[PDB]
């Protein structure tokens, strides 16, 4: 709403892509994010003028709780730094979560597990894994209605190579001629509203495939494809968001290595 304000930084050349070695935008004009091509401090103040509020929400169920600490710790370090964040902890533990230091502005709210809460509460939700670490800047870059991340093991894949699930009698079924992508569902968000309607419909074919008697591949990864291939995502993280190093190293493609699996 109100005015950026001037702001002195390298003036953008419209003959001079940033990345020429990735895609950037998807067919749909949805920007695809990669190192190089966002401008943080405009991004930055654009965000902090509308008081943005980010929820992070995590599950940590039995002995995944041991992933909390460094979790919380590195997410402090490199998440939404400067920004209002709430992070929410759903475990079956609530005394076995670490006591982490927060900056401020930012707080930790844990929910015992054995809504419009979140309406009230953020402005954006993003959803990911606890066996994870930050490792770089993850930030406002990602922030839109709907985003879904680019799974690392299969972004330069044929979409027939995809493990999207291929049973017809599915409700996550996709067939080989179609795909844009294959997302991971570890690392997923948008507004509360676009979050709340994907994790309803995911639910919903879900139950349909329990009541058939059958269970997609790749459990609700399977379903968040379906759904993100019929609804499109206005923005499509690249695999710097979701990394596993021990796995697949450090290609030349990725300038950073944001948030990464713990080995
Ligand atoms: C040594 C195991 C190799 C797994 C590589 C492909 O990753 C898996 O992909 C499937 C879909 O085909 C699922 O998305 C699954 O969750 C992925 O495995 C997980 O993510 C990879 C990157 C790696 O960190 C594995 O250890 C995870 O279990
Ligand atoms: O005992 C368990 C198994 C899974 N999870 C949660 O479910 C996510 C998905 O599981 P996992 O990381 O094992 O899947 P992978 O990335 O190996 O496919 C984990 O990050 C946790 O947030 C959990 O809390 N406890
Ligand atoms: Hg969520
Ligand atoms: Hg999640
Ligand atoms: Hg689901
Ligand atoms: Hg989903
Ligand atoms: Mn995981």
């Amino acid at each position: 709403m109100v005015s950026l304000p001037r702001m002195v930084y390298p003036q953008p050349k419209v003959l001079t892509p940033c990345r020429k070695d990735v895609l950037v935008v998807t067919p749909w004009l949805a920007p695809i994010v990669w190192e190089g091509t966002f401008n943080i401090d405009i991004l930055n103040e654009q965000f902090r003028l509308q008081n943005t509020t980010i929820g992070l929400t995590v599950f940590a169920i039995k002995k995944y709780v041991a992933f909390l600490k460094l979790f919380l710790e590195t997410a402090e370090k490199h998440f939404m730094v400067g920004h209002r964040v709430h992070y929410y902890v759903f475990t079956d533990q609530p005394a076995a979560v670490p006591r982490v230091t927060l900056g401020t502005g930012r707080q930790l709210s844990v929910l015992e597990v054995g809504e419009r809460r979140f309406l009230s509460e953020v402005d954006y939700l993003v959803c990911v894994d606890v066996d994870m670490e930050f490792r770089d800047h993850v930030g406002v870059e990602i922030l839109t209605p709907l985003f879904g991340t680019l799974h690392p093991s299969f972004y330069g894949s044929s979409r027939e190579a995809f493990t999207y699930e291929r049973r017809p009698q599915s409700q996550a079924y996709i067939p080989k001629d179609e795909g844009d992508f294959y997302y991971m569902g570890a690392f997923f968000g948008g507004s509360v509203q676009e979050v709340q309607r994907l994790t309803r419909a995911c639910h919903q074919a879900m139950m349909v495939d329990q009541a058939n008697g059958i269970e997609a591949v790749w459990h609700d990864e399977s379903h968040l494809n379906k759904y993100l291939l019929r609804h499109k995502p206005t923005k499509v993280l690249s695999p710097e968001y979701l990394w596993d190093q021990q796995l697949l190293g450090w290609p030349a493609v990725l300038r950073k290595l944001r948030f990464t699996a713990v080995p």
